[PDB]
C-alpha cells in the first residue's frame, strides 16, 4: 500500500509509488536507477509511437558510439564524464561518455553529404547518455544516465529545417498528450536558455501541481546553420556552388514517464493510461472455497481470448493465495486502468464487474458487451485523465501585468504569464531577485526562470509595457520555478 | 563498385562491401564503428524476432546502468574502461563501463527474490557494453563497443535453469539460420573456453571459409548456483527452508551481421537475406527520354502497392540522373535479393522482368502472378542461400584421428573433428604446439583452439583414443583457428 499522501509529502508518495509498484530500483552508483519490467514496457510503447511516427517522416535508425574524442568535444568550445584507464593502462587521450552526440555524428555527416541530392539526411538513434552532476537525482526527471532517442537532420534551407522542427515538436505534443495523457505547453526557449550553440530552441513545457514547478517534457533545436561552421557540413547545388546545411536536433527521455507518474498517480499510487499500459484489464477470479473453481477460471481464459482479440492487454491473477482484497490493491498500486472481477453469482448472470482505476467507478458488464465496452470505457479514461490534467494546467498558470504579482503567485506554486521585454539581462535578474525573495521566505518558514514563449500568445493590447522592466512588452512569456 | 576478390583479399573485400554498400563508418576513436542505417535496419530486424520469441517465453525487458562500482565488480573477483574525472573533479571511487551486467544486476535479482513464488525471474535487455582491448579490431566481428541483448534469469531447479539455457540456444540457432540463412553448429565449449564463473556455456559456432577460422556466434551459460552464491539469491521453499536460485545468462550481438556479410557476400558486394532485408525488391523503371515516363512510373507506383499488400517490402529508385546501368550495380552492391525492372515493352506486355541477386538469374513475370511468383523467389533465395552455406561448413570441417592430421587440415583453411579426452591442460598444449607450427610455417611463406563439443556426436568406435594423448577419447570435439 502507497501511504504518503500525494497532497502532503510529494516526495514521499513519489517514491513510494516507484518502488512500491516495482518500477523503479535503486543503484549503488548515484544518481543511477533500474528500470524494471513494470516501467520498461511503458519506455517500449511511447517508443514504438515516436518510431513508427518518425519513420513515416523518413527518419532512420542508426547507431553512434558512446564515446566522443576530447578535441571534438573541443570544436564546439561540464558534467561530462571522463573514461582515462582501460583497466589499469593509462589512455594516451581521455575520451568522454556522450553528454549528446552533435560533435560525434555531424563530422560523418560532412563527410557524407557532397551534393544538394544528398538532402534531407534524417537519422535517430535510441540509446542512453550521460550528464554527471553532483546535485541531488530525482527518478526518471534527473537522473545521470538516462535512456533518449535523439533525431538529428540537415537540409538545404532553413525553412525546410524549420519545419522539421515543428513537425518534430508536434510529435512530442502527442506524446505526452495522445500517449500519456500530460498536457503540454508549446514554445520558443529564451535566449538564455536556448540550447548551447543552437539558433532557436522550441519546447514542450508540463506541469507539476503539487510542487508548482514546470518540467521541460521533450525539445526540437533549430541549429541553423551554426554547427554546419562548426563540422563543415556543405553541400552542392546543381550550378556547383557550396552551401552550409541547415540542422536540427531533436529529443526525449524517460523524463516523460516521470512525468505521467506525477500526473496521474493518487493517493492508491500509480494511474497508468491505457494507451500505454502494459495491462490494461487485470482479470480478477472469485476463488471461494464452495465453488466450481475450475468453470470460472475457465470462463476467465475464455473472457482473456475475447479481450484480445479486440487487441486489449488482459492478465489473470488466478493465484489462490492471495485474496481478491490483497490482489485489488496489489494492481491499484501498479496502475492497472481497469479491474474485472468474476465469480459464482456473475458466471450465472453471464455479466462481469469492471471497476475503473481513476474514479473506482463500477460496472455490470454482460460478456456480449465485454469488449466494445471496454474499449469504450479504456478511451474515457484516456480522455478523462487527459481532460482533468488539462484543467489543472489551466489552474496553475496566472496571467500578471506587474512583477509585484509575481511572488504571490509563486506562493500559490503557480506559474506566470506576463508580458515581457525579452531582454536577456533581464531573465537573469528576474532569476537573482525571486531566488532572494524565496530564501527570505524560507527563513519565516528558489528561482523563477522563464519556461517558454508559447506559441499561442494571448491578445497583447497596443501599449502594454514588459512587467519587469516597464519596456514595451514584446510577446507573453511563462515563467515559473522549474526542474 | 566493390573490387578486391572475397578468394584473393578478403579482409580488402570485407572492408569494400561494408563501407560501399553504407553500412559501416570509421571513427576517430579505434575499435569503434558507425552503424548507419543500411545495417541497423537488419539489427532491428533480428532485434524484433528475437524480442517477440523471448516475450513468449515469460522474459520481459528491462534497462539497467552501464557503470558499475569497483568493488561489486571485485565481488566476482581486464578489457575493463575505468571513468574516473567528471569534467575536472576526480571520482572518489572509480567506477567502470559494464562489459557484461551480471555483477549490475544480481544484488537486485537478490533483493527481489524472497520465495519459491518469486521464480522464475526472466529479464533481458538491449544495450552496448565495453570490452575494452589493445588488439585489431574488426568491423561488427570484434569491436571495443558493440550493442547485443543480455538475458538473465534465475529458476528454482538447475534442470529447469538448463531447459531454459538450451531453449534460448535454439532460438540463437534461429536467429542465425532461419533469419540471417547462416549454418551454425550447436555445443559445449571446454573447460578452458567456458564463461567465467559459470557451471557450462553452451554455444552456436559458424565457420568462415575464406579464412578458415570458427567464430563464435552467440552463447548460451548455465550459472547454476555460482553467483547466486557469490551475490546471495536464495529463496525460500514453501516449507520455510532457504535455497540457492540458478541461473543462466545469454547474449548475442552485432557480430551477427559481420556472420552474415561474410557469409552470403560475392564480388559484386553485399547478398542480404529476404528475411532480413530492409529493401526486398527495388523498383527500377526504364526511362528513355522519348517515351511516356508518367505512365511507366504510374505502374510502379502500382506494383509497389500491390506487392506491399504482401507485406514485400519495395522500393523505387525513380531517379532521372542515373543509368539503369548505374542503378543495378548500386542495389547490387548493397545487397538487395530482388531488382525488378520496368520498361514500355513490359509495360505493353503487362510483364516485369525480375533478377535476382543470389545468382544472376532473370524471370519475366506478368503483373498477376508478380506477388505469389516473388514470395515463392524470396523463400527460394533464402533456402539457397542456406544450403550452399551449409555445404561449404561440411566441406570445411574434417574428422580425424590422430594430431599427425592436424596442420594438413588447418593449411586447407578446413576446422578438425577429433576424439579427445577433454583434458584441460591437452587444449593448452594443443593452442601452443599449433601456434608454434604456424609461426614455423609462415618462416617460409595462428593457435587452433576448442570451438565446441558438439551436440551431435557422430559415432565413437569402443576403443577409440584422444587424437593428441593416446587416452581413451571422451567424445568428438570441433577445433579450428578462431576468432
Ligand atoms: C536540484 O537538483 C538539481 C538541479 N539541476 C540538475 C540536477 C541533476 C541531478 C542529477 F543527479 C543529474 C543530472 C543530470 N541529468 C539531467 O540534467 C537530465 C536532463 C534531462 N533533460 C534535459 C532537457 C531535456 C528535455 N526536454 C532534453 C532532451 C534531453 C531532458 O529530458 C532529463 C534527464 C532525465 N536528466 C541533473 C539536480
Ligand atoms: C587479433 O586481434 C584480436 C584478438 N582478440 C580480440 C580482439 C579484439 C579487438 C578489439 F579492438 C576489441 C575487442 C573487444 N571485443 C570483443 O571481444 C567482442 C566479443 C564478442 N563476443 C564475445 C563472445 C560473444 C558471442 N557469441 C558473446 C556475447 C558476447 C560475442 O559476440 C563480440 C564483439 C563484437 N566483440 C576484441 C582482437
Ligand atoms: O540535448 C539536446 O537537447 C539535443 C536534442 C537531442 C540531441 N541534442
Ligand atoms: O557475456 C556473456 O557471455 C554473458 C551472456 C550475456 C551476459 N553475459
Amino acid at each position: 500500500m502507497v501511504t504518503a499522501k500525494k497532497d502532503e509529502n510529494f516526495s514521499e508518495w513519489y517514491t513510494q509509488a516507484i518502488v512500491r509498484s516495482e518500477m523503479i530500483e535503486y543503484y549503488d552508483i548515484s544518481g543511477c536507477y533500474i528500470m524494471r519490467p513494470w516501467a520498461f514496457h511503458i519506455w517500449e510503447k511511447v517508443q514504438r509511437f515516436f518510431d513508427d511516427e518518425i519513420k513515416k517522416m523518413g527518419v532512420e535508425n542508426s547507431y553512434f558510439p558512446m564515446f566522443v574524442s576530447r578535441h571534438k568535444l573541443e570544436k564546439e568550445k561540464p558534467e561530462v564524464a571522463w573514461v582515462t584507464h582501460y583497466g589499469d593502462s593509462p589512455l594516451p587521450e581521455k575520451i568522454a561518455i556522450r553528454p549528446t552526440s552533435e560533435t560525434i555524428m555531424y563530422p560523418a555527416y560532412a563527410k557524407w553529404i557532397r551534393s544538394h541530392r544528398d538532402l534531407p539526411l534524417k537519422l535517430n538513434q535510441w540509446c542512453s547518455v550521460v550528464r554527471w552532476e553532483f546535485k541531488q537525482p530525482t527518478p526518471f526527471l534527473r537522473t545521470r544516465e538516462f535512456l533518449w532517442q535523439e533525431g538529428h537532420t540537415a537540409h538545404a534551407t532553413e525553412e525546410e529545417a524549420w519545419e522539421l522542427v515543428l513537425d518534430i515538436l508536434e510529435l512530442y505534443r502527442r506524446w505526452y498528450e495522445e500517449c500519456l495523457a500530460v498536457p503540454v505547453i508549446k514554445g520558443e526557449k529564451s535566449e538564455g536558455e536556448k540550447f548551447a550553440g543552437g539558433k532557436k530552441t522550441t519546447t514542450v513545457e508540463a506541469f507539476i501541481p503539487e510542487n508548482g514547478r514546470g518540467i521541460q517534457a521533450a525539445t526540437s533545436h533549430l541549429l541553423g546553420t551554426n554547427f554546419a561552421k562548426m563540422f563543415e557540413i556543405e553541400f552542392e547545388d546543381e550550378e556547383g556552388h557550396k552551401r552550409l546545411v541547415h540542422q536540427t536536433s531533436w529529443g526525449c527521455t524517460t523524463r516523460s514517464l516521470g512525468v505521467m507518474i506525477m500526473t496521474h498517480g493518487d493517493d492508491k499510487g500509480l494511474v497508468i493510461p491505457p494507451r500505454v499500459a502494459s495491462v490494461q484489464v487485470v482479470i480478477i477470479p472469485i476463488l471461494f472455497k464452495d465453488e466450481n473453481t475450475g468453470e470460472i477460471l475457465g470462463k476467465c481464459r475464455e473472457l482473456k481470448t475475447m479481450l484480445e482479440k479486440a487487441d486489449i492487454r488482459v492478465r489473470i491473477d488466478d493465484r489462490s493465495n492471495y485474496t481478491p482484497g490483497w490482489k485489488y490493491n496489489h494492481w491499484e498500486v501498479k496502475g492497472v486502468p481497469l479491474r474485472l472481477e468474476l465469480g459464482p453469482k456473475d458466471l450465472a448472470k453471464g455479466t462481469a464487474r469492471v471497476v475503473r482505476r481513476d474514479t473506482g467507478e463500477a460496472y455490470q458488464i454482460s460478456w456480449a458487451d465485454l469488449a466494445p465496452k471496454l474499449l469504450e470505457l479504456m478511451e474515457g479514461i484516456q480522455r478523462s485523465l487527459f481532460e482533468k490534467a488539462k484543467a489543472r494546467l489551466h489552474e496553475g498558470i496566472e496571467k500578471i501585468s506587474t512583477f509585484d504579482e509575481v511572488m504571490p503567485a509563486l506562493n500559490r506554486k503557480h506559474l506566470v504569464l506576463a508580458p515581457w521585454c525579452e531582454d536577456p539581462e533581464s531573465e537573469e535578474q528576474i532569476k537573482k531577485e525571486t531566488q532572494k525573495l524565496s530564501e527570505i521566505q524560507a527563513i519565516e518558514a528558489g528561482a523563477m526562470k522563464t519556461l517558454c514563449i508559447p506559441f499561442d500568445q494571448p491578445p497583447m493590447p497596443e501599449g502594454t509595457k514588459c512587467f519587469y522592466t516597464g519596456k514595451p512588452a514584446k510577446r507573453w512569456t511563462l515563467w515559473g520555478r522549474s526542474y
